[PDB]
């Protein structure tokens, strides 16, 4: 479908569009930071799609408490203008709060176990992801985003973070070298790296993709968790580390800058940082 005419700034092709960061990755996707995207030549292209974007977030045990303003902020910032459905996976269906939602916008609660350790309630977040790739995702929805849900929107978060597979550099480590990331050093484990190899520390909290590739990285981390727990050995940053391996193995198609999950009690507001999109709630 052809776009229509639209008025905007020519690109400058002798004007680097940011001087102070890295845009594209070597193997050629973008990252992504404010000043890197036309927004409204991306929604055009999007809408044209019809495309439906869903987001995963857990709220399990103590952790519903952080659904209310998780909800009230993405209406405000994710996706506005496009097709969402929010997956809620919970153990208290009765705990999630009566957000309004704009219209084309949907909220499903899926109910689920609630594992006794905070680290297996993390781990098992890409299990029961994968296994709705099947059950709702692929019928329902044309990318995914899964998240953690301590979290907040403070700023536009849309299409262009849509791709096949992204991953989202960590806040802590985007300025540090290869050696010094907390990946997974045992190689008892499936998560190891070893010290000369990673391109980037991905955070945990935020990726997605097309919901095919959402599958294959959700199912390759869990059965590689399945892996180490029949070995006994629990990876140090426990499925964060597990997406660490699969992104260094299968490069994602974009990388999200830190932008897009930032902790500003921890890190403040650099300069680097032209907005801060999706944030820890302190
Ligand atoms: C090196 C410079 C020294 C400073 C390093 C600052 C980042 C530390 O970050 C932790 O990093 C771990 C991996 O190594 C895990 O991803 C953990 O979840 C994360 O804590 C999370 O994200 C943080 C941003 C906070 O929001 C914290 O509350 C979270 O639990
Ligand atoms: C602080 C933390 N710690 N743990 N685990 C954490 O952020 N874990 C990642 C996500 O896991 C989910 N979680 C974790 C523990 C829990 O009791 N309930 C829960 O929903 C939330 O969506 C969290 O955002
Ligand atoms: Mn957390």
């Amino acid at each position: 479908v052809s776009l229509p005419r639209m008025v905007y700034p020519q690109p400058k092709v002798l004007t680097p569009c940011r001087k102070d960061v890295l845009v594209v990755t070597p193997w050629l996707a973008p990252i992504v930071w404010e000043g890197t995207f036309n927004i409204d030549i991306l929604n055009e292209q999007f809408r044209l799609q019809n495309t439906t974007i869903g987001l995963t977030v857990f709220a399990i045990k103590k952790y519903v408490a952080f659904l209310k303003l998780f909800l009230e902020t993405a209406e405000k910032h994710f996706m506005v203008g496009h097709r969402v459905h929010y997956y809620v996976f919970t153990d208290q269906p009765a705990a999630v709060p009566r957000v309004t939602l704009g219209t084309g916008r949907q909220l499903s609660v899926l109910e689920v176990r609630a594992y006794k350790r905070w680290q297996d309630v993390s781990m098992r977040r890409m299990e029961m992801i994968s296994d709705f790739c099947e059950r709702r995702f692929l019928s329902e929805v044309d990318y995914l985003v899964c998240v953690d849900v301590d979290m907040e929107f403070r700023d536009h978060v849309g299409v262009e973070i849509l791709t096949p597979l992204f991953g989202t550099l960590h806040p802590g480590f985007y300025g540090s070298s290869r050696e010094a990331f907390t990946y997974e050093r045992r190689p008892q484990s499936q998560a190891y790296i070893p010290k000369d190899e990673g391109d980037f520390y991905y955070g945990g909290a935020f990726f997605g993709g097309s919901v095919q590739e959402v599958q294959r990285l959700t199912r390759a981390c869990h059965q590689a968790m399945m892996v180490d727990q029949a070995n006994g050995i629990e990876a140090v940053w426990h499925d964060e580390s597990h997406l660490n391996k699969y992104l260094l193995r299968h490069k994602p198609t974009k990388v999200l800058s830190p932008e897009y999950l930032w902790d500003q009690q921890l890190l403040g507001w650099p300069a680097v940082l032209r907005k801060l999109r999706f944030t820890a709630v302190p």
